[PDB]
C-alpha cells in the first residue's frame, strides 16, 4: 500500500482564512479573505505537489507550470470534501472559520459558482466516495491541464498520468469478482473528475474579472495570488491551456 500511504501522509491539514466573522458580511470582505485563502492554499499545495510519487520526474519548469494551472481545480476539489465531511454539504466549508452559508453565497457575488461548486460536494455523498478514492482522484487531477502545445517535456508529463491513472483504478469501490461493478465506479469517478473543469474555469473567469476591478471594488489580491491571477489564468482562458477531459463535452 505504498502508494496510499504517501498519499495520506502528505495531505494538507487545516488551513485557515483570517477573516473577521464578527464583523458584517460584505462582499469587499468575504472576497478578501477568499483571496487571502487562495494565497496560503497555494503554499500548501505547491509543497504537497512536490511531494508526490513522482513529481521530480517532470522538468523543473514544468513543475510550477503544473501547479499553477490545476491549483484552482485541487482547491475546489479539496473544499468541496471539506464541505461534505464537516457540514454534510450544506454550506461551503472554504476554511473553519470562512464557512458560506447561502447569505454569503449572495453577498459574495458568486451564488451561481457557488451552486456549482456545492453541487460537486453533493456529489462525494451521493457517489459514496471513499477517503482514498478522494486522495487518488486528487492526485490525478495535478495532471488533468496542460498546454495545447505541450510541456518542455510531455512523456515525462504523459507517463505520470498513466500511472496516476492506474492507481485510481487499483483502489476503486467495487466487487472485482463482478467487473460490471468496477466499470460502473470508474466510469462514475471518471465523469466526476471531468466535472471539476467547468466549476475551475468559472472560477478563474471570476477571479480574472475581480482582479482586473479590484481598484474599483476595493478587494485586496496578494502577490503570488495575482501573478498566478494575470500570467496562467489568461493562458486557460484563452483557450492555450486546456483540460484534460475523459469523455468527450
Ligand atoms: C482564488 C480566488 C478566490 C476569489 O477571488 C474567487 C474564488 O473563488 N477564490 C477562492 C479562494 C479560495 C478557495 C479555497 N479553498 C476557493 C475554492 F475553494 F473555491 F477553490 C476559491
Amino acid at each position: 500500500p505504498i502508494f496510499l500511504n504517501v498519499l495520506e501522509a502528505i495531505e494538507p491539514g487545516v488551513v485557515c482564512a483570517g477573516h473577521d466573522n464578527n464583523q458584517p458580511d460584505s462582499f469587499a470582505a468575504l472576497l478578501s479573505s477568499l483571496n487571502e485563502l487562495g494565497e496560503r492554499q497555494l503554499v500548501h499545495v505547491v509543497k504537497w505537489a512536490k511531494a508526490l510519487p513522482g513529481f521530480r520526474n517532470l522538468h523543473v519548469d514544468d513543475q510550477m507550470a503544473v501547479i499553477q494551472y490545476s491549483w484552482m481545480g485541487l482547491m475546489v476539489f479539496a473544499m468541496g470534501w471539506r464541505s461534505f465531511t464537516n457540514v454534510n454539504s450544506r454550506m461551503l466549508y472554504f476554511a473553519p472559520d470562512l464557512v458560506f452559508n447561502e447569505y454569503r453565497m449572495h453577498k459574495s457575488r458568486m451564488y451561481s459558482q457557488c451552486v456549482r461548486m456545492r453541487h460537486l460536494s453533493q456529489e462525494f455523498g451521493w457517489l459514496q466516495i471513499t477517503p482514498q478514492e478522494f486522495l487518488c482522484m486528487k492526485a490525478l487531477l495535478l495532471f488533468s491541464i496542460i498546454p495545447v502545445d505541450g510541456l518542455k517535456n510531455q512523456k515525462f508529463f504523459d507517463e505520470l498520468r498513466m500511472n496516476y491513472i492506474k492507481e485510481l483504478d487499483r483502489i476503486i469501490a467495487c466487487a472485482r469478482k463482478n467487473p460490471t461493478s468496477c466499470s460502473r465506479r470508474f466510469y462514475q469517478l471518471t465523469k466526476l473528475l471531468d466535472s471539476v473543469q467547468p466549476i475551475a474555469r468559472e472560477l478563474h473567469q471570476f477571479t480574472f474579472d475581480l482582479l482586473i476591478k479590484s481598484h474599483m471594488v476595493s478587494v485586496d489580491f496578494p502577490e503570488m495570488m495575482a501573478e498566478i491571477i494575470s500570467v496562467q489564468v489568461p493562458k486557460i482562458l484563452s483557450g492555450k491551456v486546456k483540460p484534460i477531459y475523459f469523455h468527450t463535452q
